[PDB]
């Protein structure tokens, strides 16, 4: 369990992942892009959570490499993850697509490779791609974002390897409580992208009556309440400050009734793209 920032959540192959990790979001790309990554790895973060989409991932790389370097690890300390672009859906297309992000990254392997979006008539095809990589010893895990029940289901009756890991919008507004029932009865492990939400929460009262009970900053208890519900988070920045806090999210816990107020906050309120709706 979530004890501290280098705990590791084990996935359904036996791949441990860490429950806490760092999201690259559109930047930009170099200079602040690369202080990010440095600067979280060293703080102690041992996961990196990246896209093609980005555009970004040579800098992604370059931060790897100083962060490895300055914290005094190794590259296989650490967790890597990348998605193919709904545009590079497909077989051979998504085997191109990771061997260009792998050359981008600046890497031999990838930890956790996935799917971006469920793109009707492409993802299958993608699926396979995805398989065929992990059965060729080229990525540690394998697995989705954006994933419905229905996606998760009609992928699982011609797979040969279910997915690991389902990354997914998450938050108090949002909490998914069907999709997440479902995906832990399957032995997928769930993830939050974008757990913060662009802080869209952080004047709530209920929060931020929390927060203040824990002398902790809202963010602090939305990200620590991800961890209690079992789900892996990958909270965005870029500013050390806010890095290097974020992850201070395990000198406390929070109690049963804590978690049934936010929960409470449930408003079937998606503030991402829909699944089942989407055209990208
Ligand atoms: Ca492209
Ligand atoms: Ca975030």
């Amino acid at each position: 369990m979530t004890t501290h920032l280098q705990a590791k959540a084990t996935l359904h192959n036996g791949v441990e992942m860490p429950w806490f990790g760092l999201g690259v979001f559109q930047v930009e790309e170099g200079s602040e892009l690369v202080n990010a990554v440095k600067t979280a790895i060293v703080h102690g973060y041992r996961s990196i959570d990246t896209a093609a989409i980005y555009g970004n991932e040579a800098g992604v790389g370059e931060g790897i490499r100083e962060g490895i370097e300055e914290a005094g690890i190794s590259r296989e300390d650490l967790f890597i993850t990348s998605k193919v672009w709904n545009a590079d859906l497909g077989y051979e297309e998504t085997l191109a697509a990771f061997e260009t992000s792998l050359s981008k990254l600046g890497l031999d392997y990838l930890d956790l490779y996935l799917i971006h979006w469920p793109v009707e008539g492409k993802y299958k095809e993608a699926w396979r791609a995805l398989e065929t990589l992990y059965k060729e010893g080229r990525i540690k895990a394998i697995g989705v974002s954006n994933f419905q029940i229905h996606h998760l289901e009609d992928l699982m009756t011609a797979a040969e390897i279910k997915p690991m890991i389902n990354q997914v919008e998450f938050h108090p507004r949002l909490t998914q409580k069907e999709l997440i029932r479902y995906c832990q009865n399957q032995g997928i492990q769930m993830e939050a992208w974008s757990p913060l939400m662009q802080g869209q929460l952080l004047d709530h009262p209920v929060l931020a009556d929390i927060a203040q009970t824990y002398n902790k900053s809202v963010a602090q208890i939305i990200l620590r309440w991800d961890l209690q519900h079992g789900i892996i988070t990958i909270p965005k920045s870029t500013k050390e400050h806010r890095i290097k806090e974020n992850a201070s999210v395990f000198d406390f816990e929070l109690t049963q009734d804590d978690m049934n107020r936010i929960d409470a906050l449930n408003e079937n309120l998606r503030v991402g793209p829909d699944p089942d709706n989407f055209d990208f």
